[PDB]
């Protein structure tokens, strides 16, 4: 209920509320660090998703009003959330035959990958190329 | 067919005689100076679109052999002629989301515009980029 009701927020009181979005996903950004239940019950959510979607607009809601918004924090949950997943899927060994070598880029002190990455979270990162522009 | 034989001097004649050209282009300019049903005649027979061909030495005959060639009064011709068309269709605004402001620098004493901007003038405005390098 408590993240359900502050996921809420980003239907419309979010893209109202620029110079004020730090501490909305630093709330996120504490809550993912917590452990394995905590990240697991953010993927549930499908937060990084719809946190994906937004800063491209797109989002639940209106576009952020604010365009200086910064939103490190958005990214910061996402590159969290996303390095606990796995993409074996969508890896090649650049030799004909080889199997891809094992990712040593995922998350620490996490001992296996927490569910395979979510197809709508794919979309956005691999099979468009919107998201990676922004971050980068 | 006033307006006609005066064009035609585009193709062979004008590009011969620079050093006298103030006067042939105000017999558009005040010609555009008397109203709408002028100027609705003078954008429908592309006078706009093939007086940037000129002075882009791109129009339907020789280029102007005078160097100082006084062309001052064929860019006021297609200045006020442009600024009666509806650019419209061509305004992003900036802050996504919400529509285009309108267009508070269009022509005054004229209610609405008379044409949406039309294609020829568009690709020689907009979609290129010598015209706007030669009045600047």
């Amino acid at each position: 209920h408590l993240l359900r009701a502050v996921l809420n927020l980003l239907r419309r009181e979010v893209s109202e509320h620029g110079r004020h979005l730090q501490q909305y996903f630093n709330l996120f950004v504490m809550y993912a660090n917590l452990g394995v239940a905590e990240k697991t019950q953010l993927l549930k959510l499908s937060v990084p998703a719809t946190f994906m979607l937004v800063s491209l607009d797109e989002g639940p809601g209106p576009p952020i009003k604010y365009q200086y918004a910064e939103l490190g924090k958005l990214y910061s949950v996402v590159s969290q959330l996303i390095r606990c997943c796995n993409v074996s899927s969508r890896m090649q060994s650049s030799i004909n035959g080889n199997p891809p070598l094992p990712n040593p880029f995922g998350d620490p002190n996490l001992s296996q990958p927490i569910m395979p990455i979510q197809q709508n979270v794919a979309d956005i990162l691999f099979v468009r190329t919107s998201y990676v522009k922004k971050i980068i």
